[PDB]
């Protein structure tokens, strides 16, 4: 019947539509025919003047309150005019305004990702919300430039955007334990409104590193008269991993001969190797020990060292 429109959040007293003019009532006709609104509920947001005959906004209207996420917001009101008693249907469309900014559940987020995460891995992200309708809702996401992660936004059945991180490079806790990203949600308004979420990616430690000796090959020389308990040398292996993954225990190689095992002995903790038995040039001029540092992780890693022992002559 009658169709008018008014912009959301417009200040009260804002003209909506000249009902009297569109109905043919002039001056006295407004009082004589008693120009009214349907009920008390009708005049909650609107007001119809007996003087001007103009329908205007009574209370500040929020489209997010009335229609929520509906595409079209139609507010029906009845205009009653007597002599003859006739009712008129008036449909006032509340035009959406871009007054809402994209919002996140939390301003800062922490994400814990395993160091062994293979590239191509996808991690979902908390989407942003924007109660506006049409293009005035969330339009796109942007991820701050970084070296390991990428942004992938997928369109859903609801028409809602679903953002997710994509791993581009192998993470390494031993270089940087933390990454910081800025996820920005932007709507499609002019000017565009936006909201941010700060993501802190914590790289969880994985036993991906094996112990390493200070020297891959070591060569020492000891006199033939060296008594038992004499300090040959102390091993120095290091592990960059965290916790039990970074602690190690020294031991001989699996293929180590019993002669060496009886001659030398190593402390699995300090890595100090001491000579237990007697040494002579007659027996053997050269001994080659295979040192091994085993990781206290899971799975266990291990590093290998080679010690070269040269024995002096008798008499
Ligand atoms: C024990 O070794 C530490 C690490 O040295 C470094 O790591 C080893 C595995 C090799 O890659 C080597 O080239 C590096 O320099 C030393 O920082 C530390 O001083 C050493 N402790 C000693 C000598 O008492
Ligand atoms: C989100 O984006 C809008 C438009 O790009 C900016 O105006 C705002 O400051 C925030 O960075
Ligand atoms: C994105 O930027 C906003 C300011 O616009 C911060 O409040 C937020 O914590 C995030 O860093
Ligand atoms: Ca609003
Ligand atoms: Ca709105
Ligand atoms: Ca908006
Ligand atoms: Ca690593
Ligand atoms: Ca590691
Ligand atoms: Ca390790």
């Amino acid at each position: 019947q009658l169709r008018y429109s008014v912009v959301e959040e417009s200040e009260p007293g804002t003209l909506v539509g000249n009902v009297a003019q569109d109905l043919g009532l002039k001056g006295t006709d407004l009082l004589s025919r008693r120009l009214r609104l349907g009920s008390e509920e009708n005049g909650r947001y609107f007001s119809l003047s007996l003087v001007s005959g103009a329908l205007a906004v009574s209370q500040k209207i929020d489209r997010e309150s009335l229609c929520g996420a509906s595409t079209s917001c139609l507010l029906p009101v009845q205009v009653v005019t007597e002599h003859p008693l006739e009712l008129t249907r008036v449909e006032v469309e509340i035009l959406d305004l871009n007054d809402n900014s994209p919002s996140f559940a939390t301003p800062d987020r922490e994400m814990r990702i395993s160091e062994s995460a293979a590239p191509g891995a996808r991690f979902p992200l908390d989407s942003a919300q924007d109660p506006d309708v049409g293009t005035n809702t969330v339009s796109f996401y942007t991820l701050s430039p970084n070296s390991h992660f990428s942004l992938h936004v997928k369109t859903l059945k609801d028409g809602k955007l679903f953002p997710e991180l994509v791993l581009e490079q192998q993470l390494d806790r031993e270089t940087q334990a933390r990454h910081q990203l800025v996820l920005t949600a932007v709507d499609g308004g002019t000017p565009a409104r936006s909201g941010t979420s700060l993501i802190s990616v914590i790289v969880l430690d994985v036993n991906d590193n094996a112990p390493t000796f200070q020297s891959s090959v070591l060569r020492v020389g000891l006199p033939e008269n060296t008594p038992p308990g004499t300090l040959l040398l102390r091993l120095n292996a290091t592990d960059p991993d965290e916790g039990t993954n970074g602690q190690l225990d020294y031991s001989f190689g699996d293929h180590t001969s019993e002669t060496v095992k009886n001659l030398f002995g190593l402390d699995p903790s300090s890595g100090a190797i001491h000579v237990l038995g007697p040494v002579d040039f007659e027996e053997s001029n050269f001994y080659e020990i295979h040192a091994r540092a085993r990781d206290q992780g899971q799975p266990a890693m291990e590093g290998h060292c080679v010690i070269q022992v040269d024995v002096g002559d008798a008499n």
